[PDB]
């Protein structure tokens, strides 16, 4: 997750084993891949406001290590074809997306990385 205090620049924080279990809860309330599924899950994400590998080690936890790999295998194509036509704040100079999304600075391509990964589970059955 990351954090947003008062004044000094925001920061990263493991996820909790609390946090955690929070999230798998609310998820397993709603049939997978229901639209009340995909709306559970993007609002989790809006309230830890996790990175690239955050995202990864959620779903590490939420699903098996073959369906958690299906999802990675979709937003693999989503990311390239986002990086074919530009992404905010996105210069491939600087690294891969999934690695420049792990720096607590850079929110405008967190959040876009956010929403590729929320549109990868557009495919998982």
């Amino acid at each position: 997750p990351v954090m947003h205090p008062h004044g000094v620049p925001p920061s990263h924080r493991p996820w909790q084993m609390k946090d955690l279990q929070a999230i798998k809860q609310e998820v397993s309330q709603a049939a997978p891949g229901s639209p009340q599924f995909m709306q559970t899950i993007r609002l989790a994400v809006q309230q830890f406001d996790p990175t690239a590998k955050d995202l990864q080690d959620l779903l590490q936890y939420l699903c098996s290590s073959l369906v958690a790999s299906l999802h990675h295998q979709q937003l693999d194509s989503l990311i390239s074809e986002a990086e074919t036509r530009g992404i905010t704040g996105y210069n491939p100079l600087a690294g891969p997306l999934r690695v420049q999304a792990n720096n607590p600075q850079q929110q405008g391509l967190r959040r876009e990385y956010q929403q590729l990964w929320l549109t990868a589970f557009a495919a998982l059955p």
